[PDB]
């Protein structure tokens, strides 16, 4: 879709938000990609020097998969691509909180109230319920991959290439690849099984983060067969300390041994929803 396309000329990048050994995101202004605001802050996602045709074929395949994907309030939106005689360059809306864990980190003190972590338990599942409707599955759901926009929105994101996963310690070494095992469904890790189900196992781990105020999980727990062979003994986590025992219930429920036992990003949206002062 050319409809999507934007002249280089109109945009002007600036810092890094984020990067990887291939990839990076960096801030910028957009210039006519608006009618109402001419003048707009965006995020760019582009390769680096160092990247290779695989990599280059993985961020197209990522901007069919975005411009495919209809836009929801939930995930972070396409707004245009650069694809012509250059490299190209996907180009989203920029959130001002920045990544969830940092906010949540930053807020400690303020501690942002307890409806607020509500409200972003229920703006994710929201929009994984948007991702699962379209039979897409995330992967790598986690806080680090949330953002939050202004009014407190949360905008649900894959820093993909743009992750340094070799030097991030939520990452562990796999079969040549790096993976954030602590986050992943027992069916992903041990058999190859990647489905919405196992993104809601993510999720429950996503709201351990939340209630800890951007804890790790497991904490002072490292990755080993041990840790391995607790997991699949169904040994699951405690309670975090700013989590509510409905919520606690709500992250055991996604934590079932069984995926099909796990409940509908759908179902989870009205759970928590049945926990807000507002109807
Ligand atoms: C600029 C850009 C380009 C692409 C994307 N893409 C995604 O966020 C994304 C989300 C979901 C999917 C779905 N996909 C399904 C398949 N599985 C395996 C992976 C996920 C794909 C891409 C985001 C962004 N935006 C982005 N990315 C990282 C950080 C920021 C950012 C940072 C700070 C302040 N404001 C914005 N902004």
């Amino acid at each position: 879709d050319s409809r999507w396309e934007f002249p280089r000329d109109g945009l002007v990048l600036g810092r890094v938000l984020g990067s990887g050994a291939f990839g990076k995101v960096v801030e910028g202004t957009a210039y006519g990609l608006s009618r109402s605001q001419p003048v707009m802050k965006v995020a760019v996602k582009m390769l680096k020097p160092t990247a290779r045709s695989s990599e280059k074929q993985a961020l197209m395949s990522e901007l069919k998969i975005m411009t495919h994907l209809g836009p929801h309030l939930n995930i972070v939106n396409l707004l245009g691509a650069c694809t012509k005689s250059g490299p190209i360059y996907i180009i989203t809306e920029y959130c001002f909180y920045g990544d969830l864990v940092n906010y949540l980190h930053k807020n400690r003190d303020s501690f942002l109230t307890l409806l607020d972590l509500l409200s972003f338990t229920y703006q994710v599942a929201r929009g994984m319920e948007f991702l699962a409707s379209k039979n897409c599955v995330h992967r790598d759901l986690a806080a680090r991959n949330v953002l939050l926009a202004q009014g407190k929105i949360v905008k649900i994101c894959d820093f993909g290439l743009a992750r340094d996963i070799m030097h991030d310690s939520n990452y562990v070494s796999k079969g040549s690849t790096f993976l954030p095992v602590k986050w992943m469904a027992p069916e992903s890790i041990f058999d190859n099984l990647y489905t919405t189900l196992s993104d809601v196992w993510s999720y429950g781990i996503l709201l351990w983060e939340i209630f800890s105020l951007g804890g790790t999980p497991y904490p002072g727990m490292m990755v080993d067969s041990t840790f391995y062979n607790k997991i699949k003994s169904g040994y699951r986590m405690a309670k975090p300390d700013h989590a509510t025992s409905e919520v606690y219930e709500i992250m055991v429920k996604c934590w079932n041994s069984e995926p099909e036992k796990r409940p509908s990003f759908y179902h989870l949206s009205e759970i928590v929803e049945n926990l807000l002062p507002g109807q």
